[PDB]
């Protein structure tokens, strides 16, 4: 945790923050603490003013491409830093430290998030994708507003701060059942059944940690299972202003075997998705910007129970899809595929 600022135009207002990742582990949130550093004289008969806001975007980004643009704030909140108001409650430790360090014009503020929101997420589309570019941001902003007898609500930019901020996804104390899928087949001209069970070690994964994908063929039929290949599917819908979709391998390995006509087999197969792992990253749901090196694949979405689901904006899933070629028989033209999906989490660890 490094303590980082941002000084406004004018030299009146500084932001000061401990860290830029703020962690949601689902039994609660952590929130934004942090002091302002006001110059005296030019805050003067001036209010100061610190909001965090959590929004929604949807539009093309570059300001040289016509295209309409939409935004909704799912959360919104502000606090008055000075002149103070008495009614600020504890400082923390962090706080404590810059007051100390910055003297008498620092003022804290804590702004908490409640427990309807997103994680940070953000997409821009691929070539073949429809939808625009959307995502979850998170802003806090100190700024100082004055009224003349001429003008009111003033706010100049000079005399703003806007630094911005990830709200990230860790993982809860509990977790699901153990992912678990059966499906089987009977082809056309033949009774006689493929059987398809998958099974994975656990429901929530962590960014990097492999995922063993355990399969087992139970192949009765006179077709030959000529290839065995699993994959990881992230899986977004955008659920405010567009509905749009998209389907994405982020990780992909293929089993050596084949399994003959009436035979089995069980194997299993490792996959680890990663950003990292395709040099395309349009079309596919992140924690950030493209370019940045702190950058991940989003983590999935969890939904307070009760919620309107629109409120996400973005929804992030992960599947393991497990594939089986089937060959032709004698008079086919082509050989076949058959499928199925299993659910998982992805996010980060427990918090320590
Ligand atoms: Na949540």
């Amino acid at each position: 945790h490094v303590i980082f600022k941002k000084i406004s135009r004018d030299k009146s207002v500084t932001i000061y923050l401990g860290k830029r990742d703020y962690i949601d582990h689902v039994e609660r949130v952590e929130p934004v603490d942090g002091v302002v550093l006001v110059d005296p004289e030019l805050v003067k008969g001036k209010r100061v003013y610190v909001s965090l806001t959590c929004a929604f975007r949807y539009g093309q980004e570059d300001i040289d491409v016509m295209g309409l643009s939409f935004r909704r704030d799912l959360y919104f909140s502000q606090v008055q830093v000075f002149p103070p108001v008495g009614a600020s409650g504890a400082t923390t430790r962090l706080q404590e430290s810059l007051i100390k360090k910055l003297g008498a014009n620092t003022y804290p503020f804590l702004l908490t998030f409640p427990d309807y929101l997103p994680c940070s997420v953000m997409l821009q589309p691929a070539p073949q994708d429809v939808g625009k570019s959307c995502g979850v941001d998170f802003e806090i902003k100190a700024f100082a507003t004055h009224s003349t007898d001429v003008e009111e609500d003033k706010i100049p930019k000079k005399s703003s701060v806007r630094l911005l901020i990830r709200k990230v996804q860790h993982a809860p104390r509990d977790m699901g059942p153990q992912p678990r899928a059966e499906a089987s087949w009977q082809f056309f001209m033949s009774d006689k059944p493929l059987r398809l069970a998958v099974s994975l070690s656990k429901e929530i994964y962590y960014h990097g940690e492999p995922i063993p994908v355990t399969v087992a063929v139970t192949n009765s039929t006179e077709k030959t299972v000529k290839k065995i290949k699993v994959l990881v599917e992230q899986v977004t819908n955008v659920v405010l202003y567009s509905s749009d979709y998209y389907i994405k391998t982020v990780a992909a390995e293929e089993a050596q075997e084949k399994v003959p006509p009436n035979s089995s087999l069980t194997k299993t197969l490792t996959l680890v998705p990663l950003l990292a792992n395709n040099r395309e990253r349009r079309g596919i749901a992140l924690d950030g910007k493209i370019k940045h090196e702190d950058t991940n694949l989003a983590s999935s979405t969890i939904i307070k129970e009760g919620i309107d689901k629109t409120v996400m904006g973005i929804l992030v899933s992960y599947q393991i899809k497990v594939k089986l070629t089937v060959s032709g028989l004698l008079g086919e033209l082509t050989s076949s595929e058959v499928a199925t999906e299993v659910p998982f989490r992805l996010m980060h660890p427990q918090p320590e």
